[PDB]
């Protein structure tokens, strides 16, 4: 069983996790000091957000050199030391491979915008690196992903006197995947890092690579043909290593990015479609939305493994839901206008659940109990909040809060001089929410989280089991099984804020004794026709074993 | 129905609650400015600890003047407006009344220790206020309560040249209750406050009033008669007021202190024995002991009511349990030797339960669902902690933590200057635990507690209903019913730290559906033989109503 199947991932922005030189910006020297924390929390893989040189207009997803380390974060040596030390400790590391586009400041585009043919008469290698147009009329019927900023997907470079394509920001010019030179250019970039010992990538914005006139330009098969090339490259050149796709898409298109047994594609994809239904079912006290969405997920290849997440560095995306659901979400979870952005809500996990421990522990159990490898977003293990006064998605990207000293331990510089200012308010401020406190608090959320991860660690049916929903007779109770290697788990959870009664249909399991995973307290043995009755308190989760 | 029966009491010390002027001592003006806080919290009566002028040898139970107020706290006027402002907001306030003895600094005793007659020949009215002996030998066959500091119960005064009787500290001389002038004083002290519109008294040290040769000098009939005299007086002149006995004796020893229908005495007494038991049941995962001790409660007069609590200004008293019981408690709740004192444990509530919100709620619900007027202790609504770095039981008498400003909002004095220092530790310190945070946090403990007091208030069966334990078939689960006026309450509670299953014997209520007091979500109806199977999560509490 491959390593990425049993792994727990944890996502972080180097620039915001821990600064080590008082300049007010996170860095690899500082990240390297903290590796002990992550490891003993129960994290196996780190996934760092982009670390490359870049004018930082989409926080360094606008890459200006693929083989660099942004000055801010340290040097290539620091990076190597970081890597060596993660590895020393049993930690895997992966990064973000930004494939669909670069910054407008990349030397490549600086050459491209000269003209189609060089002033000395000769032709320009770099102009057919990008995607140009004269009138800029192609690919209408194409959505504008950054709706609150971009009015079109073609913009007008003056130096070139033509239009260029960008699904994202104007300064993030899209890369021409019809030019096979460009495919070799990125093959280089991935070799570069993989040679250093990096254990994989999360690859970014992958549906949008190839663009055909008369289609939406998402999930095209040519796109997939390209990706197939990369996984081919890795399957040959670097056995073991991981490829992980971000695809914000409906469930039938999302599965496509695993490929087939015969034509393998990605090792992992994020389960984007389950994550909103989690929040929705919460507010509706109705888990149906969850059952439907999981029931629309085909078997994936032997090698595939789902990637499960609650939140991340981005807005809670609501693009891939019906209009009716979208509006309902906004009213229930985004009452103020500055809580919205693009087609999504820009908030951290805890503020979304109104800082309610009970609801928080609940939705983390379901993150753990589903089929996949879970990824934690940094700071949510201690219950960090947001600063909605920061532009774009910066309010969920504040500094990690280590203790109650200056800037919460992230830096010796005053908050004002940090790159993003650490939360100081009475509820979510570092005064009250920080790691050092919760390493001393016996009942803290951090201890709770460490202690539950460990519990999942001791049962592999979580990581590797099959799944099968149960009948509860009550939409607020959601039950399912996980079997793997002789182990049958029964996970029941109550999405209602008050007590709820179910009748569980355990017909398949007649004669078996249920017991608690924690302490094996015995429950009555299934009998009769196997209709097991239950009552459940507000937001309870029962994690169970069935013994034959 | 008499106000004291429905009410929720709240115990604070003025000296430690809020400081108006920055002297570093709480006082009435400061207290006055926090009355909205208390109104909104949900409580009905303020029990104040001793505010009388005193040298403070025995924490102000050593009184220098029963008709004044200690100067640290304010003036008689400050008190009158505090009282006018409490009342204006529907709060009753009661005070501490120390009947058996005064301080050696009381004028009475200073004037008493001259001699049986004056330097002008004439006799000395105040010689007979206290209790004198020539050889000091009477009243062997009586114990020395404070076995630690005191040797004798007679102490030699050189100025009077005689011995005086004192049950307590030698600076707390017994009043001479066989002298009728003194009974007059006791009545006049009580009348002073009752005129100001004080609503009642906690009456202190009653068993030891009268002392007789040849007895225990405890619980004597003569002493009961004075209290009847006392009760009689208040019924005549100030009807509606409350007299509550402080007195730590088993419930069947204490019933007497209510008196009888014909000859009233005290309106309320404390029930001590359940208190330790709730704690023990939790950690033994077994509730027999609670059932058993409510089972053994005597009948009490119509006007009677029991008082009932969790923690307070003193140590968790383990006098009222078996030795084997006392060991379990010390083993489970007092790992550190220095958490022990005086057959008790000197820790606040959240620390006792490892700051575990679930356990903390668990226990408060039961306190509030059980018969008896509950008294809550300042600071436990926000989960304050303790300072064992302070002597005696001053660990649990730290200043209230209002916000995260200087001295946690209590004073403008720096922490070192405050009367006792506010707690600053990582877990329970005012940077992390305070009112300002908890009001701003939609899911705080403080808000929860108000929710719950609201919930109690809506169902009179909690104040006036009878009590009937049911079966469950599993010790960790504790179920009972409250009934008054047609309404029937069913409150089920889980004392185990993991899921548990029960079979509730609801035979008396077949054909009836239980429903949630919170959002009125209903459950399966009761059917057949009336055995109603349940499941409960760790430390759950189910507050239910039964409809016909
Ligand atoms: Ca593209
Ligand atoms: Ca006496
Ligand atoms: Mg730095
Ligand atoms: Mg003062």
């Amino acid at each position: 069983p491959e390593w990425y199947k049993s792994a727990v991932f944890y996502e972080l922005s180097v620039r915001t996790f821990q600064d080590g030189n008082g300049d007010g910006k996170g860095d690899f020297p500082g990240l390297t000091s903290r590796l002990d924390y992550l490891k003993n929390l129960g994290v196996d893989c780190l996934w760092l957000l982009p670390w490359f040189p870049s004018p930082l207009r989409d926080d360094g997803y606008d890459v200006a050199d693929y083989r660099g380390i942004h000055p801010d974060l340290g040097t290539l040596d620091d990076f190597k030391v970081f890597l060596r030390e993660a590895h020393a400790r049993g930690l895997w590391v992966i990064g973000d491979l930004v494939t669909n586009h670069t910054s407008s400041d990349h030397p490549w585009f600086q050459a491209a915008r000269r003209g189609p043919t060089l002033p000395d008469g000769s032709p320009n290698e770099y102009h057919d690196y990008y995607v140009w147009s004269d009138e800029g009329k192609e690919y209408a019927d194409t959505r504008i992903i950054f709706t609150d900023t971009e009015v079109s997907n073609w913009t007008l470079d003056e130096q070139a006197g033509k239009y260029y394509w960008h699904r994202f920001f104007a300064s993030q010019p899209d890369l021409n995947y019809d030019n096979p030179k460009v495919v070799e250019e990125l093959h280089g970039a991935a070799r570069f890092w993989l040679d250093l010992g990096l254990d994989g990538f999360r690859v970014d914005a992958v549906p949008y690579l190839i663009e055909r006139e008369g289609t939406s330009c998402e999930n095209l098969p040519e796109t997939h043909e390209i990706l197939k090339g990369f996984r081919a490259m890795v399957d040959r050149e670097y056995p073991g290593r991981l490829l992980l796709a971000e695809a914000r898409q409906w469930p039938e298109e999302v599965v496509e990015y695993f490929g087939t047994e015969a034509e393998p594609e990605f090792h992992m994809c994020f389960n984007f479609p389950v994550m909103p239904r989690l929040y929705m079912s919460l507010k509706r006290e109705d888990t149906s939305s969850i059952r439907e969405i999981m029931g629309r997920l085909p078997k994936i290849p032997s090698f595939g493994q789902w990637c499960i997440f609650l939140r991340n560095h981005d807005e809670l995306t609501l693009e891939m839901v019906t209009d009716d659901e979208r509006a309902f979400m906004y009213a229930a979870y985004a009452p103020d206008a500055r809580m919205k952005i693009n087609v999504g809500i820009r908030r951290r996990l805890a503020p979304l659940l109104d800082n309610d421990r009970r609801r928080i522990e609940l939705l983390n159990t379901v993150l753990l109990a589903l089929p996949g490898s879970p990824v934690l977003y940094y700071g949510d293990e201690i219950g960090m909040g947001d600063d909605l006064g920061l532009p774009d998605r910066n309010g969920v990207r504040t500094p990690m809060q280590w203790n109650a000293g200056t800037s919460g331990g992230f830096s010796t510089a005053q908050p004002s001089d940090c790159f993003f200012p650490p939360i100081q308010d009475p509820v979510y401020g570092f005064g009250r929410v920080n790691v050092q406190s919760q390493l001393q608090d016996p009942s803290s959320l951090l201890k709770w989280t460490a202690r539950q991860l460990e519990l999942r660690r001791a049962h592999p049916a979580f990581a590797h089991g099959d799944l099968t929903f149960i009948e509860t007779g009550n939409p607020a109770i959601l039950a399912f099984t996980r079997q793997y290697d002789g182990e049958t788990l029964l996970i029941v959870s109550n999405f209602a804020g008050n007590a709820q009664a179910g009748l569980l249909d355990l017909a398949p399991f007649v004669g078996r004794a249920p017991v608690t995973l924690s302490g094996a307290s015995p429950l009555p043995v299934v009998t009769g026709n196997g209709q097991y009755p239950v009552v459940m308190g507000k937001y309870d989760y029962y994690w169970l074993r069935l013994n034959s």
